[PDB]
C-alpha cells in the first residue's frame, strides 16, 4: 500500500465533472476545480487544467496526471508549512501517508487548524490525537474516511485499507 493507492480508494477514479461531498464540482481522482456553483466556471477551469477543450470529460491517463501533480503538491505544501513540516518529520512512513491523505482533503490550511491533535501526534500520543482528531467537522461530516485516516495515525499500519 501507499499514499497513490490509499488516495485512490478514498477519492475514486470520474471520468466526467461531479460534485464532491460538500457539493463542489470536481473531476479525475478528486481533483477539485472550482467552488463555484457554475458549471461553465468548472468547465473553463478543467480546460485551462488539461491545456485542451475538454467539454467536461477526460482520459485516464489525464485523471493520472493532475493526481500525480496533486499529490506532489499536498507533499510540497506540508514541507513548507512551518506548522506541518516538524509533525511530518517526526512521524513513520505510514503515518507520513494520512498526514499526506488528510491535506490533499482539506489544505494545508486546514490542516494546520488541528494544532492540539498535532501537537498530540508530534508526541507521538496516538489514542489521545485520534479522540482530538474526532471531535471535528471532518469527521461528522465523512466519517468513514475519517476513521480511515484516525486509525491509521492511531496504528502506523495500512489496516483500515486492506481489503477495500
Ligand atoms: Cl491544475
Ligand atoms: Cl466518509
Amino acid at each position: 500500500m501507499n499514499i497513490f493507492e490509499m488516495l485512490r480508494i478514498d477519492e475514486g477514479l470520474r471520468l466526467k465533472i461531479y460534485k464532491d461531498t460538500e457539493g463542489y464540482y470536481t473531476i479525475g481522482i478528486g481533483h477539485l476545480l472550482t467552488k463555484s456553483p457554475s458549471l461553465n466556471a468548472a468547465k473553463s477551469e478543467l480546460d485551462k487544467a488539461i491545456g485542451r477543450n475538454t467539454n467536461g470529460v477526460i482520459t485516464k491517463d489525464e485523471a493520472e496526471k493532475l493526481f500525480n501533480q496533486d499529490v506532489d503538491a499536498a507533499v510540497r505544501g506540508i514541507l513548507r508549512n512551518a506548522k506541518l513540516k516538524p509533525v511530518y518529520d517526526s512521524l513513520d512512513a505510514v503515518r507520513r501517508a494520512a498526514l499526506i491523505n488528510m491535506v490533499f482533503q482539506m489544505g494545508e490550511t486546514g490542516v494546520a487548524g488541528f494544532t492540539n491533535s498535532l501537537r498530540m501526534l508530534q508526541q507521538k500520543r496516538w489514542d489521545e490525537a485520534a479522540v482530538n482528531l474526532a471531535k471535528s467537522r471532518w469527521y461528522n461530516q465523512t466519517p468513514n474516511r475519517a476513521k480511515r485516516g484516525i486509525t491509521t495515525f492511531r496504528t502506523g499500519t495500512w489496516d483500515a485499507y486492506k481489503n477495500l
